[PDB]
């Protein structure tokens, strides 16, 4: 891996559940068995969408969590654990959704302003999830939401091994900028989401309190508004996406847009452990989506990303180191085009994002964001996950392999795999003062012959005059593996002679011996 690391020793793979309620797509049984099947091929946990539409539709406080406890006892019974996320967004209207179950239509009666919608560029409502801006709106329906669940899944703890927070749009942490009736699917620039009357005040109050008057706002920004009224968001968002942004006003403006939902992580954050941190004792995770297109166009760079909150990444995680929960990224799966029309790098962006992770000391979770066909994303997925140090890989979704032995049989061989700790041994090693040994192998998580970045180094020992090292290892799969000698300033001098194996790594932890 990185930085002459090897896999997290703490890899787990997980399934995404359907979309649609378990007795909509088959019975009870036949889930269980689905469940030890897949537990058989690598699967720790299945996660689980569990709706606020459905489980606060009548009122407020007018609760059922019956379908969530149903689905909980089915998990114990096939043995597996689960990871519920507790969606407070609408399902339905996205990319991939076969399912239609809006927020509960009662909250939209809780304020008569327009605080609790989004409104586009060019005046779409957007209704699919609570605007982070009413947070006293979302602190009383969040509160109350997590507390009662809590309170019904009390039984079922043994079987919660987390518990997923959702953010916003699709259960990411972001602005829905990217719609079709807004006129922003992919891969079109996104459209900045705060024109609600409520929306502009508040960035309006925001500035004038960072800069105390009009005066000072005009000096900062070298303007000349005749009003305070004259403090709004951006007119026209494809002219500050090409060079606005560039200003000292749009610096102040990308910071606001962002806080909010950095100031939206802290509020569900402390929300979520205090209804959940005594009862459950299990990590906490929200998502931030993948948003990979329009990111190096010329004309209007990182086009899509800023209309959906994404300005500033190392700014963006430190909210949630900082309100104590793990990430979950997207787009494991894909490869970098960067090229005209979508100017999409998903790639280059999550490493991007791993590599910030890794520095804050976050906990890292993937997902791939289309449904895979094919081995050769598996292998993609592998790539990054193995050697950027992720906790955890969730699969989209559910029917994908359980209704195609052939794909869940890769899956198995390729992400289902154990992590387990090996002592690897190279004798009669020839270096030479400043020389450095590293191995590295056919696997993903050996830097699949990578000598460059991923390579796994060892350690010499002095008194046995040989070069060792505990690597974790995917249990029960076959490697091939060699050692070679790094000189001082970084080129590989010389290789081991004969490759060596182990077919398959042993479950126990032992030691591989070799020669050079
Ligand atoms: O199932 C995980 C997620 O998949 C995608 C859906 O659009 C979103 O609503 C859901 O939460
Ligand atoms: O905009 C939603 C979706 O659009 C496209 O399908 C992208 O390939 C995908 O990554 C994204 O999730
Ligand atoms: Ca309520």
């Amino acid at each position: 891996a990185v930085n002459g690391k090897g896999m997290n020793p703490d890899y787990k793979a997980y399934l995404m559940a359907p979309l649609k309620k378990i007795p909509e797509v088959t019975n009870w049984e036949t889930f269980e068995n689905d469940l030890r099947w897949a537990k058989q091929n690598g699967f720790y946990a299945i996660t689980v969408d569990f709706w606020w539409g459905d489980m606060e539709k009548n009122g407020d406080q007018q609760f059922d969590f019956s379908y969530a406890q149903r689905f909980a006892q089915s998990v114990k019974n096939a043995g597996m654990k689960m990871i519920p996320i507790i969606s407070t967004h609408q399902c339905g209207g996205n990319v991939g959704d076969d399912c239609n179950v809006p927020i509960p239509s009662w909250v939209w009666n809780q304020k008569s302003d327009d605080s609790l919608y989004f409104k586009s560029e060019t005046g779409t409502v957007n209704k699919e999830t609570l605007n982070p801006l009413a947070s006293d709106v979302i602190r009383k329906e969040y509160g109350e939401l997590y507390t009662a669940f809590a309170a019904a899944m009390k039984p079922y703890k043994d079987v919660i091994a987390k518990i997923e927070l959702s953010g916003g749009p699709a259960g990411e942490l972001r602005y829905p900028s990217y719609t079709t009736s807004d006129g922003t699917g992919y891969p079109s620039r996104g459209k900045f989401q705060a024109y609600t009357e409520f929306a502009k005040s508040k960035f309006r109050l925001w500035v004038l309190n960072k800069y105390g008057s009009l005066n000072e706002v005009n000096k900062a920004w070298g303007t000349k508004l005749i009003s305070e009224l004259a403090i709004l968001p951006p007119s026209d968002g494809e002219q500050f996406l090409m060079n606005g942004y560039l200003s000292m006003y749009g610096k102040d403006y990308l910071e606001w847009y962002q806080g909010i939902l950095e100031n939206h992580t802290k509020l569900i954050g402390e929300l979520a452990h205090n209804a959940f941190d005594t009862t459950f004792q299990v990590p906490i995770g929200a998502k931030i989506a993948g948003v990979h297109w329009q990111y190096n166009n010329p004309t209007i760079p990182h086009g899509a990303e800023k209309p959906a909150g994404y300005n500033d990444y190392s700014h963006l995680l430190d909210a949630f180191k900082s309100a104590k929960l793990d990430v979950t990224f997207t787009c494991l799966e894909m490869t970098d085009k960067g090229s005209y029309p979508e100017y999409s790098m998903p790639k280059t962006l999550v490493q991007n994002i791993a590599t910030l992770a890794n520095e804050k000391g976050i906990v890292l979770n993937g997902e791939n964001a289309l449904s895979i066909g094919n081995e050769e994303e598996y292998k993609r997925v592998a790539e990054m996950a193995f050697n950027y140090n992720f906790a955890g890989f969730t699969l989209l979704r559910y029917q994908d392999v359980m209704y195609n032995n052939s794909l869940m049989g890769k899956f198995k061989d390729l992400l289902g795999v154990t992590p387990v700790m090996q002592t690897i041994v190279v004798k009669n090693v020839p270096t030479t003062i400043g020389d450095t040994v590293y191995i590295t192998g056919n696997r993903a998580e050996l830097g699949s012959w990578d000598t460059k970045q991923y390579p796994i180094q060892l350690y010499y020992d002095s008194h046995s005059n040989d070069w060792r090292g505990n690597v974790v290892l995917p249990a029960e799969r076959n490697i091939e593996f060699k050692a070679f000698i790094k000189s001082k300033d970084g080129t590989v001098k010389s290789w081991q002679t004969i490759q060596q194996s182990w077919n398959p790594v042993p479950l126990k932890t032992t030691s591989h011996t070799s020669s050079w």
